[PDB]
DNA sequence: TACCTCTTGC
DNA sequence: TACCTCTTGC
DNA sequence: TACCTCTTGC
DNA sequence: TACCTCTTGC
DNA sequence: TACCTCTTGC
DNA sequence: TACCTCTTGC
């Protein structure tokens, strides 16, 4: 009906506790979405070329050359923690849960409204009861997957603030070459956009692949419930590194008086100790020598850019680093860095077009400190001679700033690592898996990776509101009545988690409000707000 | 009952042959265990610091800095081949079995006895019928896993020799930095123990996590039967390397008279041969060029130390090397080296605190001979020019002792390798798997890795035998009656194996006693004994 | 049986989660208890008289005069949080529970052992199998209630440290007068111990009121399960004070730019506002004037000593105070202060007979800041004149240090307050209710007050081990064989709690380990330990 | 509209 | 809303 | 034609 | 206590 | 002795 | 272990 409401606005998060410490977390979210008619009603294949920037020989990393199909459709993406949980709820989950399971997700569009503008510069807004809001749900997942969280373009993080969907667009194949160089490179290094391989051309259109529903004012649209199928995510971090795996050496001499300099001593000549090592050469059995079952973490090339058919790209790392050689200042390769606007956590009363940022440094110790790496000749005659060792200080290729660890890789059959932790609230929640024959062991952008089909994407678009003069036979762009729509969106994301118990004698890490952060969880006198990032795997767990 | 025995001493190994060549090997083991009261009744958090040794710039590999919780409990660990099989039995298994499956493990403590000492320096020993022996079985596996085999601290390998458990202790988190250096490094390289990250603090106590049973003289304690769930272990070695995979080249000319210099010849110009290769450049099809399905083995960095949050540690390798470029003298990276005492195989009548050792060199050929590696320019114009090849002889980073193979890594989607072989008798049998999201494909310390829960650890401790003067309100350490206990331990480890059959025309490798080793399997005139290590995968098997 | 164990040592704390967010917390506790034979086998009625101290006219508060029956029995008291929960468990309860219910309590004595000493000064300890340990359980509650927590004399807080019961003794009626005085009081103020009112004489003996069980070595003793019946205890604190109850005044003018000095203003002359007040005189309606439903908290006389038949005593207060006019330095009347030894949380390696202390300052804001109180003439003509107001600065009785608030009392039919919060670990858990006709609304020493019968007290005593020369007909004290006993105690305290949910947008207070407290939850390198007090009602709750 | 969640529901 | 179609339908 | 035997049989 | 294992058992 | 609690129990 | 007895039993 025209003058009837088709739904409920619910942003309540329910915690249903079940037998055996299981909890069914039901996150409800609703937002008022604002949508304008498309720039143009057509699909465009556009190429982006920032040649003048990558032509500065030393600037390869700043390459932006790519091709894309620009569609007249908008994308309603809610894949981001900030859309479902507020700080308070997040605290509860993170402090008391041990593991989190992604169960299901359903969403609907209701209370649709379409208005038109008519214009001394004074506008007037009216309701066009007959105008339609086009909704398309790509359930089959034909359209290429384009998670908005990667560009901080999801829905708003505050329930009492209207939001908007993002103009949908996807990558169109293109070949491109760009040879790396440095400040002093002589000549002009090849840097060109080759074009398109017809054999890889894929031009998709919502119209030809998805049934489109036309919603008028009294219409609503709901997707069914979609059940995820993916590994659980842990809310505990490991701390043990190869150096803390197994039975420690027996201390034959213990300290007899308190102090920070009163150590205990093993008490056996390093070369007369009993035990096992993988060094068939020496009889030295030290903590750095003793054999460990496998290897926690791995070393990978840092700030390595590889290039294939379409240009260079950063080689991704699984884990960050951090610790007492750390702490958002040294924050090197591996630690994700989120940049975002006012809709997703930046002080809303802040002016200027500079985003808010943060580098997420996980509590899990599975990274590497290259400065501490080194390689020595197999003969293992120590103290090691300069010619018999390769340090992170010895230059590679005559370059003063590149050492071996920079191109080093220790991934292998003995590598053990953990999946990335949830980044509240700017992080992505679930992600689609690659359609390659051999798949990656994890993704660095989300903890949940649908093994099957991921929920299909939801597209919206304001139907063309034609005037009385329309001539399709003409070359000029069609003139439409300025129309826009505002509709309500409601989602329900359901997780299942397990409550934790206390196994150590000591208490553990817990997120808490205090005198220093207190003002990050309350509005200002102007009504300003912000959502500060929070770590997720606070409690520790044994790794072995 | 006080004057009644609660068990049987059985160290018999049963071989039950079943239909279809399957055998149920039941290894029974019993030992008389001796246990003294703890140093102190308290738990201590101790730090070990051998700064003065790692401060010798060239000595990083000798680092021992670590923290550990020292408990008053002792650990009864029987995870080591030497505890269950004698040479004779091992021979049978190794010579006639093809694969070995770890089935179950159960153990019990019986005939408990507690005595007290009382003291011209003449001691007197009495039975304290009321004194108790505390037994705790961490079935849930809350305590961190600390397999004693890694430090040769399991139970004794001879059934007729009393043994003892080891003082239990586990790693306590700590941060620590140590920058590598060499003899001629100028200045003082950072080498410090930072402390502890509260976020990773885990102080466990037997008392707060495991129910403790108090056993008096007439008491016994038995664990139930525990069934393992892990991949089978093979008792055959592969010998084929990439060079021996598939159809050999057809010899167009065969030799016509015996001799070691009368070879056959392929008989087709190397560049006129038919076949397949992954080198799109040349038409050369040689044995080192012809395409093989995948790659057996992989190259990894040798004598590489990586470092994370707690110090440096050796990067582990999956396989050893060996062969005609071998044989316990060159014995380089990958080959495990065991050091051990008299309880585990060293001549028992030997004096001195120097351990017995051996580097285990597996019969499987899946290693690498770096000296034979090399890399050449893609243009493949040969004979190759010096500037177009990188040999294991060309220095990397200006270091005379470091070549590319030293930092090289060829692990990849085409890598194929085998799990580590059993090392009798000093090797560990089963091992717990890491509690990381992505797990290692194997462990280098044991053939069996419980996919589920590994049998929980068994802890023992002599209950405090207080005197009449005890004041808990005091700071001084409590004085106890010198008490100790001797109890009998009996275990039953069950495997299932498959008998082998003869498929080749030639006979194969078999372990056998002869004129040279004969005296390693018999006691001396003094009653000395020893247990010499033995190889396990004697017979060969096709790999492809 | 003599050589058989009669029990299990269990100090595990189980958390059983049920449907609807309820949790059944089962705290198990076991300790090795050490017990010496009594000083004397007789009951003594002793009077304590510290006349010489209270005779210093200004020292009344230091009075210790009292009479007591000294029994040869010892009391095994486990009524104290520290006996049942370690820091880790306490953290879990306090951070995630909303309310706590005391359900049941059962305990047993097992593995009894009796030894005798025999004596160059060298002692020898033997087992006297026939000697008995007397156990008496006053289930009917005939003996006067004497909770040991009040004098920090409960069982030990660490499961791995033997403990001891306390010599039982109870108050014997006595009359006594002591007139207060001050430094300059002239003459000698009456200060005397009158004696005993026969009409109030109550001499109780364990022997005549409780059946006593004789336990020899192979004996055990268990009480049944006892179910408590008392109000639940909340784990949330209220923060609202009369000034924050109800609908705030409507701000007619809001701030327009961020800042800590940009306030909003009500915007209506204080005497032209609409609303309700209990001041029939004026038309002023201010925040301190507007009528509130009732009164949170109450004002009581501070450092008031009252005196009845047996001497002076401090008038107890229900709530503390604290806040930004606070914080363990100003910590005045109402805030409990615990003093204790090494058995209950003081650094165990600390020497000296000085106790460890702390003043518990509750998170609940229900106290008073006298400095802010005042009283003014009913005519309410302001600004108030000196003669028309009585400030906390105006002297009462010509005394410079006493003001009206000192003798002030605002308890009344409109008073609302909360029960005392749990003080971990030194606080008492449950308490017996007074057998008076009109009972107190709460106790200040414990959150749980059994409405019915509280669990009866458990007494122990070493039976007389006579020598061959005993003549009861003699006046001399009987000579006994030096005997002592060590027995194991195990208890099970069960609570039921409700899990909390997140209702605010902001996160809340949570106990957590950090860089500053980290070392309070881990043993030292000497094996030192300590248990630091923790607050219990961290989360806030609405009061109205 | 039920005692700061779903749920005075099941 | 199911794994680029209709169709995780029949 | 079944995972180097008979036997992916019985 | 059975013919050098479990097993003159099942 | 089951996958850091009770509980691979019910 | 039940509300200072036996008896929160009968
Ligand atoms: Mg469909
Ligand atoms: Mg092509
Ligand atoms: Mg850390
Ligand atoms: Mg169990
Ligand atoms: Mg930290
Ligand atoms: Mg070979
Ligand atoms: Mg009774
Ligand atoms: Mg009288
Ligand atoms: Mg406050
Ligand atoms: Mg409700
Ligand atoms: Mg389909
Ligand atoms: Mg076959
Ligand atoms: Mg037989
Ligand atoms: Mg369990
Ligand atoms: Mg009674």
């Amino acid at each position: 009906g025209v003058g009837i409401s088709t739904g409920t606005f619910n942003n309540q998060t329910e915690f249903k506790f079940l037998e055996n410490g299981w909890v069914e977390i039901t996150a409800n979210s609703s937002r008022l979405v604002h949508l304008n008619m498309p720039e143009s009603e057509n699909y465009r294949r556009v190429v982006v070329n920032n040649m003048d920037k990558t032509a500065v020989r030393g600037n390869m990393a700043l390459d932006d050359i790519h091709a894309q199909i620009v569609t007249p459709w908008s994308l309603v993406d809610a894949n981001a923690w900030g859309v479902w949980f507020n700080p308070g709820d997040w605290q509860l989950i993170v402090n008391t849960m041990s593991e989190l399971h992604l169960v299901s997700f359903e969403q609907e569009i209701f209370n649709v409204v379409l208005k038109t503008v008519s214009e001394p510069p004074t506008k007037v807004y009216n309701n066009d009861l007959t105008a339609s809001l086009m909704v398309a749900l790509d359930s089959n997942n034909t359209m290429p997957f384009t998670p908005a969280a990667m560009r901080s373009e999801t829905l708003g993080f505050y329930p009492w603030k209207p939001t908007i969907p993002t103009p949908w667009r996807y990558y169109f194949q293109w070949d491109r070459t760009l040879i790396p160089s440095h400040t002093g490179t002589s000549g002009t290094p090849t840097n060109i956009y080759h074009g398109t391989d017809p054999d890889d051309v894929q031009f998709y259109t919502i119209e030809n692949s998805v049934p489109v529903h036309l919603l008028r004012t009294g219409d609503e649209f709901a997707t069914g419930t979609f059940f995820f199928d993916c590994k659980p995510c842990r809310l505990t971090h490991t701390w043990q590194t190869n150096r803390a795996l197994g039975l420690p050496p027996f201390l034959n001499s213990l300290p007899q008086s308190e102090g920070a300099t009163n150590f205990g001593d093993i008490g056996v000549q390093q070369d007369k100790r009993r035990g096992v090592t993988q060094m068939g050469n020496t009889n030295y059995i030290t903590e750095a020598t003793i054999m460990r079952p496998a290897e926690v973490g791995y070393s990978a090339p840092y700030y390595s850019f590889e290039a294939s058919t379409q240009g260079p790209f950063k080689t991704p790392i699984a884990a960050g680093r951090g610790g007492a050689q750390t702490d958002e200042n040294q924050a090197a390769d591996g630690n994700p860095r989120y940049a975002f606007g006012r809709q997703h956590g930046q002080k809303t009363t802040t002016t200027g077009e500079t985003p808010e940022r943060f580098t997420y440094i996980a509590h899990q110790d599975t990274g590497r400190y290259p400065e501490g790496d080194w390689i020595q000749n197999i003969n293992f005659n120590l103290p090691v001679t300069n010619d018999n060792v390769l340090l992170p200080t010895d230059p590679i290729g005559g370059k003063t700033g590149i050492n071996y660890t920079n191109i080093f890789n220790t991934y292998g059959p003995l590598t053990a690592l953990n999946n990335v932790p949830p980044v509240y609230p700017n992080g992505q929640i679930w992600d689609k898996e690659f359609d390659t024959d051999l798949k990656p062991r994890l993704h660095v952008n989300a903890p949940f990776v649908c093994q099957n089909n991921c929920p299909g994407q939801l597209f919206v678009k304001v139907a063309p509101n034609l005037t009385n003069e329309y001539d399709p036979d003409a070359s000029a762009n069609m003139s439409r009545i300025v129309t826009y729509s505002d509709f309500w969106w409601k989602g329900k994301l359901v997780f299942k988690a397990k409550l934790r118990a206390s196994h150590t004698w000591n208490p553990i890490q817990q997120m808490s409000i205090n005198v220093d952060n207190q003002f990050n969880y309350v509005p200002s006198n102007i009504g300003g707000m912000k959502i500060v990032y929070e770590k997720s795997q606070l409690a520790p767990r044994k790794l072995y």
